[PDB]
């Protein structure tokens, strides 16, 4: 029985979104997506992770939200679910932040992502 | 960083996104307002093994309030639900425990066997 810990409400996780100016990248076992039309915004990354024995284990879904609440980016596992490491996730997050910063967006990460980053580099 | 600062809620859930977002309906609807919570179930369902799964908000690393509970058959169908009243008046662990008890009795009338997730029973203590 897996459990999931998330920064996102159900509505934030289930909402459809699209990219006006699409940019995508396969980053090993993870897919990174972002909208290049987005500029000069404050953006927060929010994640959903599987939990196993009180530890954040597998990334299920990450989405980037503007302060007004629009989805402007996403990282997700390839649907074949090949499996990924903590390093794959940290690498993909840094790559997404770099891409969003190009258009002078300021990007921050949720406490869940901070925990994952911290406990992975222990 | 003040004494009034409302902290960010995270959510801990037994359910996948599809389990939580899936629509459902009742062939024989049955509802009860149980204090601050709404209980719904399908009276048509019989002879099933059912599991209760929940999504709780987490504040300061503690389970705070029930956001959504759903009852699932072995085949994965939703046959019951407990959710906060639309007005979100606030509720206690005891309100949740009572509503769960009420839902389980209701589902047992038709010879369904009901079990609860690890999260739910942990929320009711005490191991």
């Amino acid at each position: 029985a897996s459990r999931y810990l998330t920064d996102m409400t159900l509505e934030e996780m289930s909402r459809d979104w699209s990219m006006l100016i699409p940019k995508q990248k396969v980053a090993g076992p993870l897919c990174i997506r972002m909208d290049q039309a987005i500029m000069d915004k404050n953006i927060i990354l929010k994640a959903n992770f599987s939990v196993i024995f009180d530890r954040l284990e597998t990334l299920i879904l990450l989405r980037a939200f503007t302060e007004e609440g629009a989805i402007v980016g996403e990282i997700s596992p390839l649907p074949s679910l090949p499996g990924h490491t903590a390093e794959d996730v940290k690498n993909a997050v840094g790559v997404l932040i770099g891409g969003l910063e190009w258009n002078d967006n300021t990007v921050r990460v949720s406490e869940t992502l901070q925990r994952f980053a911290w406990r992975s580099s222990n």
